[PDB]
């Protein structure tokens, strides 16, 4: 077991719960996994893959980021910070999409789900981009419940960090819809206290957090150090009472690790 992983592990032991970490440094194609292939509650890091989707039909719909969609009071869930401020009006697929990624707003979630045509439609575009683990069962809010062993609505960090790779430094979206994703995530409102407080505030970072039931605690990032090579950087973080308090200080701590691992 590597230095980087002892102090993750020694961090885990720590935090009490349960900690997934996948680093990819693109400068050589070198990883570093903790629990990279154990599956955790995705919670809001899924919103990423649902706005990707959505980009991905804009390649062939080339207005459909345009598209006005209704908000109506049945639409909205637990959390819709945005979503709320247009109900009996309409937001575009644009304005959802970064409402969703940068404000995790639920209802623009779902409005993105739907528009990609349920659950199955976010978990067709993982497959199609080569992602075979990604899956996304439910929609806001159930899919938040992050139940201990339960398979639905989960993925594995090291899935996750080569998928935000493809989708962000690589070409699985069209070149538009690729530096649209990372304006949003880079433009992300939720990130402050998650991986972003564990490096070096010099390198830029794209983020999107998520947060669930067992105090699930999530982050994943693309991060341009300078002068060298960008990261990819997926941490996942669940615990054992269904009641937990979030813990986004462990996921700026296994950033840190992370960081000064290199």
């Amino acid at each position: 077991t590597s230095a980087v992983q002892q102090k993750l592990a020694a961090l885990e032991k720590s935090s009490g719960g349960r900690l997934g970490v996948a680093l990819i440094d693109t400068a050589d194609n070198t990883q570093v996994l903790y629990r990279g292939d154990e599956r955790f509650p995705m919670c809001s890091t899924s919103k990423v893959m649902a706005a990707a989707a959505v980009l991905k039909q804009s390649e062939t719909q080339k207005q459909l980021l345009n598209q006005p969609v209704e908000i109506k009071p049945a639409d909205l869930v637990n959390y819709n910070p945005i979503a709320e401020k247009h109900v009996n009006g309409t937001m575009t697929l644009a304005e959802l999409s970064a409402a969703a990624l940068q404000y995790s707003d639920n209802t623009a979630m779902n409005k993105l789900i739907a528009q990609l045509g349920g659950p199955g439609g976010v978990t067709a575009f993982a497959r199609a981009i080569g992602d075979e683990t990604f899956r996304l069962d439910r929609t806001e809010p159930t899919l938040n419940t992050a139940i201990p062993g339960d398979p639905r609505d989960t993925t594995t960090p090291r899935a996750m960090a080569q998928t935000l790779r493809q989708l962000t430094l690589g070409h699985a979206l069209g070149e538009t819809q690729r530096a649209q994703l990372v304006t949003w995530l880079k433009g992300n409102a939720t990130g402050a206290a998650s991986i972003r407080a564990g490096l070096p505030t010099s390198w830029t970072v794209g983020d999107k957090t998520g947060s669930g039931d067992y105090g699930t605690t999530n982050d994943i990032a693309v991060i341009w150090p300078q002068g060298r090579a960008p990261l990819v950087l997926v941490t996942y973080f669940t615990q054992p009472q269904q009641n937990a308090e979030s813990r986004r200080d462990v996921l700026a701590s296994a950033a840190r690790i992370i960081a000064e691992g290199l």
